[PDB]
């Protein structure tokens, strides 16, 4: 994995967003680990967060021309990517958000949009913003999470895929279940938490 | 008037949000001048625009622990606001946001609250923030905002004034209207806009 990809991991789990233990998922299956981004909740979170979304987006290569933040999580998400693509990328974005949960705020909602995300559980919060995102004559290109967990969804294949495959768009994450692996594999205090994460993946993983 | 406060003026003119002409205010009253932070639309002006609440929060000396951002307007200012103390002024601040027109998120709602705004019009918003504040157990320790528009409110006194009288706090801006005089004064090429500005500061200033 990329350097800022470990940072935030160690940034998630000194925050005490990823945890191990025994959590229920809204699917109801149980998982060995929780990312919860609600714990992002200083100032300096806030600002931290905002540039791993920024280096993840950068990194991707993938074009876009508005930043597209949908309420109600979505709004300080966009916010501080939108900050740090200007701070620390010289990148000053067009932003948009939707006052929904459409009353837009910011530009004029046009071109290509990346939509921002915190963990994708269904595709139906995504496809209001889609129409909202068509309804004024944009496109959604993609969608920006900070994880994705790579693991089935309702059907055969992840819900990361389902929202590709249903909303015609790139889904970019700043981590993967796969990278929390192997994060894991180079700490030998957490041998434990790193079998339980292995075994779950291969129960559920895609 | 300090720098950070010529820099936010020149910032708000070429930005289009402050803008002179021939506005009617939510009063109805007409003004030669409108400050819109609706056209703060770009990742660069949010960036820009939290690192003036930040320094003038910092330049007050107010104490507070917690800034927090009440639905829809707040929330993207107070994030901005709180990024910019963090990686501007080593400050870590917990913050709360109300999904409100209470459902808080962030941290712990506690402690002395400074609340976020832009332009005060009337009171009644920053009631219902000062409910849900003190329901939690915190108090109202101020109120930021970009502008303060030093005229009287519905009755002798500003609404700023009638903030601070009726729910006994502090209000902080960046800007008021006197520093946009002055800013006026330096500049022989608007002559005509300081005429008209200080024109309406004697029938309508407090
Ligand atoms: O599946 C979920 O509901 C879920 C998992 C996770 O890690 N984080 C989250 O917010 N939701
Ligand atoms: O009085 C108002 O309604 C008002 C004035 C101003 O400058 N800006 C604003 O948002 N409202």
């Amino acid at each position: 994995m990329k350097p800022y990809q470990r940072q935030f991991i160690e940034f998630a789990l000194s925050k005490q967003v990823l945890k191990f233990g025994e959590f229920t998922l809204k699917s109801g299956r149980k998982s060995p680990y929780f990312f919860n981004a609600g714990l992002f909740n200083t100032g300096r979170d806030l600002a931290l967060l905002g540039r791993f979304y920024a280096e993840a987006l950068v990194d991707s290569g993938i074009e876009f021309d508005l930043l597209f933040g949908p309420a109600y999580k979505g709004i300080p998400i966009a916010t501080t990517t939108a900050v740090a693509l200007a701070e620390h990328h010289d990148l000053d974005l067009p932003y948009c958000f939707n006052r929904k949960e459409g009353n837009l705020v910011g530009s004029a909602l046009q071109g290509r949009v990346m939509l921002v995300d915190d963990v994708i559980t269904a595709g139906t919060a995504i496809r209001e913003s889609m129409e909202i995102i068509q309804a004024n004559g944009a496109t959604l290109a993609g969608v920006l999470i900070s994880l994705d967990r790579q693991e089935r969804g309702r059907g055969e294949i992840s819900a990361i895929q389902e929202v590709e495959r249903d909303y015609n768009c790139k889904v970019i994450s700043i981590i993967t279940l796969k990278d929390l692996i192997a994060y894991l594999e180079e700490k030998p205090e957490m041998a434990e938490h790193l079998a339980a994460v292995k075994a779950y993946r291969e129960e559920f993983g895609v």
